[PDB]
């Protein structure tokens, strides 16, 4: 019996790392689980192609034709039309001509300004698939949907001889996060890190930016007295989201003092080696990491593999 606790900042991807383990060891979501995400995939699009909407008007922004201005105002008559899961042919026609609209583009590709879902790209783009009445979420959609953790989330499997206890913390807040219940022992830690996040925007609020605020969360997770052997295994997640951001942000955006070039390698041997300097510790606790995009089930599959084979060489 295993203890892999799942520690990260939001929307790192540990949903995602939960609905990896229950298609690749469990026997995955049926068609009926998928038909509960439903409602979810739909309002996950809503949502997000309002938030583009609302972000419009912040960062000044204008409708490429203007005709789609009272198409903006029928988004919010029909938003709850897809409450359950009934999208009406009308809000998807809407959101079509809103999505594919010119200034919603524009503002989209503002989009590290005002804030809104990973997966939003996917089904926007994807809305001709999704909008038929008998749709059933693809396993990748299931994946896509953000969920926000509540309580402890909990999953068993069994894998090389072997059963596993995954524990989703979550909890919503840096501080409610605290129980140090869980922490006292546990076989490993899997500490998530949302790449992409680098070049996101400041709010008025906020002190550092997130990068940095995951790392402070990552280095007192490391230098902790109760996981002291407990093997530590950090995901550099979101690879791909990554991968397609630093061609048109700097990595000088998150890190000013990066001297390197802005290049996918040297900036994620960069991120890496800035989140492996913050541990004190040992030689004996060396930190293992690997570069992961959550959503692709057979990279996971790897290396989550690779991932017990360490895991099992410290018993
Ligand atoms: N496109 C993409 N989306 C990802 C990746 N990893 C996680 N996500 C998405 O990131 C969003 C946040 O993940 P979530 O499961 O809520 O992480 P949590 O905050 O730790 O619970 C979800 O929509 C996932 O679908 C990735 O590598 N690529």
């Amino acid at each position: 019996e295993v203890k892999l606790l799942l520690l990260g900042a939001g929307e790192s991807g540990k949903s995602t790392i939960v609905k990896q383990m229950k298609i690749i060891h469990e026997d995955g979501y049926s068609e009926d689980e998928c038909k509960q995400y439903k409602v979810v995939v739909y309002s996950n699009t809503i949502q997000s192609i309002i938030a583009i909407i609302r972000a419009m008007g912040r960062l000044k922004i204008d409708f490429g034709e203007a005709a789609r201005a009272d198409d903006a105002r029928q988004l919010f008559v029909l938003a709850g039309s897809a409450e359950e899961g009934v999208m009406t042919p009308e809000l998807a026609g809407v959101i079509k001509r809103l999505w594919r609209d010119g200034g919603v583009q524009a503002c989209f590709s503002r989009s590290r300004e005002y804030q809104l879902n990973d997966s939003a790209s996917y089904y926007l783009n994807d809305l001709d698939r999704i909008s038929q009445s008998n749709y059933i979420p693809t396993q990748q959609d299931v994946l896509r949907t953000r969920v926000k953790t509540t309580g402890i989330v909990e999953t068993h499997f069994t894998f090389k001889d072997l059963y596993f206890k995954m524990f989703d913390v979550g909890g919503q807040r840096s501080e409610r996060k605290k129980w140090i219940h869980c922490f006292e022992g546990v076989t490993a830690i899997i500490f998530c890190v949302a790449l992409s996040d680098y070049d996101l925007v400041l709010a008025e609020d906020e002190e550092m930016n997130r990068m940095h605020e995951s790392m402070k969360l990552f280095d007192s997770i490391c230098n902790n007295k109760w996981f002291t052997e407990t093997s530590i295994i950090l995901f550099l997640n979101k690879k791909d989201l990554f991968e397609e951001k630093i061609k048109r942000s700097p990595l000088t955006i998150c890190y000013p003092e990066y001297t390197g070039s802005n290049t996918y390698e040297e900036a994620a041997a960069y991120i890496q080696c800035q989140f492996e300097d913050l541990n004190r510790r040992k030689d004996t606790k060396e930190i293992y990491t690997h570069f992961t995009c959550a959503t692709d089930t057979k990279n996971v599959q790897f290396v989550f593999d690779a991932v017990t084979d360490v895991i099992i060489k410290n018993n």
